[PDB]
RNA sequence: UACUAAC
């Protein structure tokens, strides 16, 4: 969009060992094309973090090697409506990830299944 | 709940 931009902060300080970002993408970052279809916004995972250490950089996007703020979903569109419906996509998902009783996040569930598949390594049992 | 890496 670029009209519209914003941040959404990701509270990594207060749970230091949730993973947001894979979450978020998803198996081939297929989760964060559908957030971003479901929204109308481009969406990015920026700041510190966003990159595991260390990808070929020269590989990367504009912007994508700036570390000087935190861990944040970078939204943009071309009205602040579709701004907004971005920010609650990837909201919601943050909120799935920390109110999700042990066991019961489904969306994540879903994903390793997915992943498992292309690997080739689904199981279906209960060992 | 196979631990995800898109642009
Ligand atoms: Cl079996």
């Amino acid at each position: 969009p670029t009209k519209f931009q914003d941040k959404y902060y990701i509270p990594v300080d207060q749970y230091p060992d949730v993973n947001f970002v894979g979450l978020l993408l998803g198996p081939r970052g297929r989760t964060l094309r559908k957030l971003q279809e479901d929204s109308n916004c481009k969406i990015a995972i920026r700041g510190r973090g966003s990159v595991k250490e260390g990808k070929n950089a020269s590989d990367l996007p504009p912007g994508a090697m700036n570390f000087e703020d935190p861990l944040h979903c970078l939204i943009m569109a071309d009205s602040e409506d579709k701004m907004q419906k971005g920010i609650k996509v990837c909201q919601n998902i943050m909120i799935k990830a920390v109110t999700s009783p042990e066991g019961q996040n489904d969306l994540k569930r879903g994903q390793l299944r997915e992943l498992a598949e292309l690997n080739g390594t689904l199981r279906e049992d209960n060992r």
